[PDB]
DNA sequence: CGGCATACG
DNA sequence: CGTA
DNA sequence: GCCG
């Protein structure tokens, strides 16, 4: 078992679901308290279990696994012995955890805002609605649309949405393309949103594209919310339903075709996979990775990539398809 | 102990 | 600060 | 919280 998640296949479904979900509660709770290091260890421990070829049935099977020390091992031990971990249940039940979870789920609210509101005594969505003066326009939208946005987007929803985006993109710039990325590209059957990557085969033609796309979508009546030169858009989209419609989150990003492999890798995730891949690049290979490129700071040169495969090869890593990046 | 991914709106 |  |  290698120490970095980008060094091993992680499938979407696996053999240690209950154990990884318990560790991810502790990870989440760590984040709500601002402990990014603890969050990372619990996420990595969880992810290690996702990568195992069979269920953990005894504590000894943790020996030598990376990211399992005293704390994570005890969590697993208790689940194996009793079916529950007391620390985990205590977190689940706590007012702090439940309210930070509820508040950070709102589009436009992060940990810092949730925490402030929590300290101010606020606890429910209706608490927030009563004092609407204190909300940003983004948060107002997030709160109005919260019920719809809390329902999963279905894979079976995605194609219709992609078609609508393609129509607008084609008018904005003939020849421009739309690629499904994010969780659905990793094989998820549901998601919190739909993430699309846009480019054009002629380098440079994509400059100024996203505002054109957004204005067209808004003219079609499809945009319930968006922030408006830019290259990322975080929207709320109108998605048809039987006799009605629902709000869904849609992310759009534009990249030049030279950067497309880096953007595709970066947006396809998982989020933990990308963090680990970047950490690996920098700490093991001395190369700086982001969604735009891969930089050698000694030669002061960028690696040209024509494919994700190129990028894995330049990092000396075995290729992982998107389905195996579910760290 | 230091480090923990990296960027855009 | 928010967001991916 | 864990790794190197
Ligand atoms: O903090 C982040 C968030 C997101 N991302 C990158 O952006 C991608 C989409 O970010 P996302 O929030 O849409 N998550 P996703 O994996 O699609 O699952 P879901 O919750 O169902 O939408 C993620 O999969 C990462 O590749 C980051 O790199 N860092
Ligand atoms: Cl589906
Ligand atoms: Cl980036
Ligand atoms: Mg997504
Ligand atoms: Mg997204
Ligand atoms: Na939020």
């Amino acid at each position: 078992m290698p120490a970095y998640a980008c060094q091993r296949p992680t499938p979407l479904t696996h053999h240690n679901t209950g154990l990884s979900e318990a560790l991810e509660i502790l990870a989440e709770a760590a984040g709500f308290e601002g402990s990014e290091g603890r969050l990372l260890t619990f996420c990595r421990a969880a992810s290690v279990l996702k990568a195992l070829p069979s269920p953990v049935t005894t504590l000894s099977q943790l020996q030598g696994l990376p990211h399992f020390g005293e704390h994570s091992s005890r969590v697993v031990q208790e689940l194996l012995e009793h079916g529950v971990c007391e620390e985990v249940e205590r977190v689940r039940r706590s007012e702090r955890y439940q309210t930070m979870k509820l508040f950070t789920q709102i589009f436009g609210v992060g940990v810092k805002t949730a925490d402030r509101w929590y300290r101010e005594g606020l606890r429910t969505l209706d608490d927030l609605r009563e004092q609407p003066q204190k909300l940003t326009q983004q948060q107002k939208a997030g709160l109005q649309h919260h019920q719809d946005l809390s329902t999963p987007v279905l894979r079976s929803d995605v194609d219709a949405l992609q078609q609508v985006v393609e129509e607008a993109v084609g008018q904005a710039l003939p020849g421009a393309t739309v690629t499904l990325t994010g969780g659905f590209r990793r094989g998820k059957l549901q998601g919190a949103d739909v993430d699309f990557l846009i480019t054009h085969p002629k380098e440079g033609q994509e400059a100024g594209l996203l505002p054109r796309v957004m204005c067209r979508l808004q003219d079609q009546g499809l945009i319930l919310y968006h922030q408006h030169a830019f290259e990322r858009s975080f929207c709320i989209f109108r998605l048809p339903q039987p006799g009605s419609w629902k709000a869904v989150r849609v992310d759009l990003v534009v990249a030049p075709v030279s950067q497309f492999p880096f953007a595709l890798l970066g947006w396809t995730g998982s989020k933990l996979f990308q963090r680990e891949l970047r950490r690996f690049s920098r700490k093991e290979k001395g190369l700086w990775l982001n969604s735009h490129g891969l930089f050698d700071p000694e030669q002061k040169t960028f690696f040209q990539a024509a494919s994700e495969e190129d990028i894995f090869r330049h990092l000396g890593l075995e290729y992982l398809p998107p389905e195996q990046r579910n760290a």
